[PDB]
DNA sequence: TGGGACTTTTTGA
DNA sequence: TTCAAAAAGTCCCA
């Protein structure tokens, strides 16, 4: 169930400067209705419209059908719309409906027990409003993903969720000059996977306003990041888009009267952006960050993926067969030529990598069963049979001890940097230990004809800034609260720079990593370094 | 006595 | 043949 205080403002959003003496017949259409949370308001919503020009109704249409008696049967008859696939809430719904009045002759209320996206809409409507269901992610049966694949090609492709399909039919069915107003998951705005969503509502209609909840848990114990859309399909010229996104990621809903305080309030942060400008991953920033970010756009003459070669890390496919403890026994079965280091994520800090505490036994260099048999039966046999269920066992392009994706040694084993996958902030670390991890943490070196260019010191300092903390967090998909995502489409695409600052950069960087390397180590002195490095990249960025 | 925070490996391309 | 994106379940403290 959503909560009232959304349903109470996406409603007023869409009705609120509804003429209903202009059009006394405006067609409310809630496609996935539930219990009625929406459909219940609109109800009251209609209600008080009318019965607040209920006589210029009277004088302007028809003198006798324009009663206050008559307001309920013509809300029931002509305006409100519900369509859903559970029948115990559309009879629940219209018990509701019909005693909010409270039997002389038959009401017949336009209520559908149906599939939304299947079903033949036979008229468009004035206005539509709700919150396309969540709970069926991937839960879908084949049939039905076939349909979607099918009937919704433009906006659902394999990993896009439900959800987006109801997108496209309330654009489909929504009347020209419209008002639409849902409730959805936010992820449509940054995944890959709803692109061809973001075409088709920005190729279609005028996006009004985009709340931004973010990570804020707006549905009581539902871990799902909600925003709320509004759009028309009016004749608007500019089109520009008012967007609040939140601040504080932990306030709570129910603690406000009313949405638009909310949204007033220093909790949120309002921006105006022009539709026109969108791109494909819809970069939503105010005007500071977006001049912050277009200064290091023009001022960086080079980026990552010019000078740099990135992978992702070793997928075990059973990582319990390969991984160890270092002061495990078993590897004194293990010839140390087969043995690397093995780190995780919580080993990557800033500028450097905490001491490996496991050891990957990179069984693709074991020849033939014979000559190790002690290996592949007393530490990787535990979980042959599982280790035979993997994708390239059973096809046979692995054999059943072998890495499933062993990826190179030779780039593991040389001097990189290393950074996690998921992190609170910039954590850029070069590896001196030719350490190998997981697909948890990303790896990249430097091209052999930038070398002379570009250090790996100068690289982690620049990287490990506030300054660049800043400017990668600015464009940046936040996947959960206080967490962002560092992947190669992303962290690859950062740009960077080389000026007379370069020298006096690196040794900052160098000393950083000095003080960090020693035993007899206080953080301290390294921050006063940091704060004097950021001030030298910000002379060097005009910022 | 509930209540959300995290890392391994599946899989399309 | 192999890359990399993203999907996917258990568990402990106040
Ligand atoms: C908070 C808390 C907690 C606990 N515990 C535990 C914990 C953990 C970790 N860390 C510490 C937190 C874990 C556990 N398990 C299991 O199985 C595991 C293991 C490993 C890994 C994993 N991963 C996964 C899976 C699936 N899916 C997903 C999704 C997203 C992400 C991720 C993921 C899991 C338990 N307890 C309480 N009480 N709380």
């Amino acid at each position: 169930y959503t909560p009232k205080i959304i349903v109470d403002y996406i409603v007023k959003k869409t009705l609120k400067n509804h003429d209903i003496i202009k059009n006394p017949y405006p067609r409310i259409l809630d496609i996935s209705c539930g219990c009625g949370n929406f459909l219940l308001e609109v109800y009251d919503i209609l209600y008080d419209l009318f019965e607040e020009n209920i006589y210029e109704l009277k004088k302007k249409y028809d003198e006798n059908y324009w009663t206050v008696d008559n307001i309920h049967r013509h809300i029931l008859n002509y305006c409100i719309y519900g369509a859903d696939i559970d029948e115990k809430a559309i009879s629940i719904l219209k018990d509701s409906l019909t005693n909010k009045k409270v039997d002389e002759s038959d009401i017949k209320i336009n209520l559908f027990c149906c599939d939304s996206l299947k079903k033949k809409w036979r008229y468009k409507f004035d206005y539509i409003v709700g919150n396309p269901p969540y709970i069926g992610h991937k839960k879908l049966e084949k049939k039905y993903k076939k349909f979607l694949l099918e009937k919704y090609s433009e906006v659902y492709k394999d990993k896009a969720d439900l959800y987006f399909c109801f997108y496209k039919k309330i654009i489909d069915i929504l009347k020209q000059g419209g008002i639409g107003s849902v409730i959805t998951p936010r992820y449509f705005l940054e995944s890959l996977s709803g692109k061809d969503l973001r075409e088709y509502i920005k190729s279609n209609v005028n996006v009004q306003e985009i709340v931004d909840f973010l990570g804020a848990n707006i549905f009581k114990n539902i871990g799902v990041s909600s925003c709320i859309l509004t759009f028309d399909k009016k004749k608007t010229k500019e089109t520009y888009i008012d967007v609040f996104k939140i601040k504080n990621e932990d306030i709570c809903i129910n603690k406000f009267e009313t949405l638009e305080e909310l949204l007033k309030s220093s909790k949120f942060e309002h921006f105006n952006i022009n539709q026109r400008l969108l791109s494909d991953e819809w970069i939503l920033v105010n005007k500071d960050d977006e001049t912050f970010y277009n200064k290091i756009q023009e001022k960086c003459k080079y980026s990552l993926e010019d000078i740099a070669i990135s992978f992702q890390g070793i997928i075990t496919g059973c990582d319990k067969a390969f991984i160890l403890s270092k002061d495990d026994v078993k590897l004194n079965l293990v010839d140390d030529k087969f043995l690397k280091c093995w780190i995780k994520s919580k080993n990557i800090n800033k500028y450097i990598v905490d001491k490996s505490e496991y050891r990957l036994i990179y069984s693709n260099d074991i020849d033939n069963e014979n000559t190790n048999k002690r290996i592949l039966d007393e530490i990787i046999g535990l979980y042959k049979t599982k280790l035979e269920n993997r994708r390239e066992c059973k096809s046979g392009i692995r054999k059943w001890y072998e890495l499933q994706w062993g990826r190179e040694k030779l780039f593991f084993e040389r001097k990189k940097i290393m950074y996690p996958y998921k992190s609170n902030e910039n954590r850029f670390a070069i590896d001196y230990d030719n350490n190998f991890s997981s697909a948890d943490v990303y790896s990249f070196f430097i091209k052999e004809e930038y070398l002379d260019k570009f250090s790996y010191e100068y690289l982690v300092g620049i990287l490990n800034s506030s300054v660049y903390d800043k400017y990668f967090k600015i464009t940046a998909k936040k996947m959960s609260k206080n967490i962002y995502d560092y992947y190669p489409n992303k962290v690859m695409k950062i740009r960077i720079f080389r000026d007379n600052n370069y020298e006096e950069i690196e040794n900052l960087s160098k000393q950083i990593i000095s003080i960090l390397l020693n035993k007899s180590i206080d953080k301290g002195k390294v921050e006063k370094l940091q704060i004097k490095m950021d001030n030298l990249i910000m002379d060097s960025l005009g910022i």
